[PDB]
């Protein structure tokens, strides 16, 4: 019944904003009453927070899998691809979750916590490439990592939402990989 | 009295969100009654739209000034600096204007129109560098320009807002210039 509420919310977010989805719709979709809804979640906003938490954690576990186990361009492409495929498979939760950063402190804090982790891991790998002599000591690794991660956040999510302007979804992986590799390996 | 309403709104946006500013506050600050306010603007949202329009147009005119008139790194740094200084001098209008993109179609359309223009100008200069043989033919110019402009949007505004995470404001110009120059000139 928890999973039924989450699946219903993800289904309805594909068709309309969270503001245009009510607890009755989630309750109905999940085959339960409204007071029964309130047993699993305090609000429709808590439903989105759980969906976002699951997508973020799936991306994070996929990146951990790569980290524990090719040329440098392919290494970066495989890592960026974790976020392209994971968020790209959950576009409605991505879109609604990003919009909720403005109005929900728990969604802002969830997004902020994982961004810090992904930036720290990006910088650790750039520093390892510098240590082994494959990357030059240009910018501070952590500052370069921050700007590249913020680029990917804005550019992936604009592509997925079909924003004007955006890189077409079929060109965004190649675009971001070029900018990562040239900025990490370039003097 | 129009300029008094705009100056009052920019002053109060430095201390609190647009939601926590009422027409009475703008009216009072500007030395006029509330019905007199409604003669100049239909809403506090129209006040923000005008402030944003002025900041965007000041950036756009500053970039036109450069365009009509040094090494390649300095050329890019001077252009990025137009946005760093212009938006950096109007942080409260930047922050509130970006937040209003979610709730106001005219603010979203204003932002979208100028982003398209700045991306088209970025691509035209990359193509000119390619034509003269200074930049290699890597990514499609317009796709590279889009991702670099979206990076700058996200990274500048995160820095100005002191977001977690963000590049410190005193490091963000150098950070963005490195990524622009390596990605435009790098193979
Ligand atoms: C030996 C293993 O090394 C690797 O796999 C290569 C690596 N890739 C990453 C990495 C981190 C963040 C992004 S990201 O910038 O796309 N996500 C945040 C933004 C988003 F969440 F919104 F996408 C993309 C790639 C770190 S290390
Ligand atoms: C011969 C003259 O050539 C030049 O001056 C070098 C040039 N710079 C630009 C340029 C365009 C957009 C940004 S930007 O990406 O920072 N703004 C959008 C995002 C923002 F609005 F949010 F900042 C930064 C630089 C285009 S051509």
């Amino acid at each position: 019944r928890e999973l039924a509420i989450l699946a219903t919310a993800e289904n309805l977010l594909e068709d309309r904003p969270l503001a245009d989805i009510s607890v009755d719709d989630l309750a109905k979709g999940a085959g339960i009453s409204r007071p029964t809804f309130y047993f699993y979640f305090p609000s429709k906003e808590a439903v989105l927070l759980t969906l976002l938490d699951r997508v973020v954690n799936q991306a994070d576990m996929a990146l951990q899998t790569l980290a524990e186990n090719t040329d440098r361009e392919n290494m970066w492409r495989t890592g960026i691809n974790v976020f392209f495929e994971t968020f790209g498979s959950h576009k409605a939760v991505t879109r609604a979750g990003q919009a909720a950063r403005a109005t929900s402190v728990e969604v802002a804090e969830l997004w902020s916590t994982f961004m810090q982790k992904w930036i720290a891991y990006t910088a650790a790998v750039i520093d390892a490439e510098r240590d082994r002599g494959a990357a030059p000591r240009t910018l501070p690794a952590h500052e370069l990592a921050t700007a590249l991660n913020l680029m990917n956040e804005r550019t992936l999510f604009a592509s997925f939402a079909g924003e004007q302007p955006s890189v077409p979804e079929a060109r965004v992986l190649d675009t971001l990989v070029h900018i990562w590799v040239t900025s990490i390996y370039g003097e």
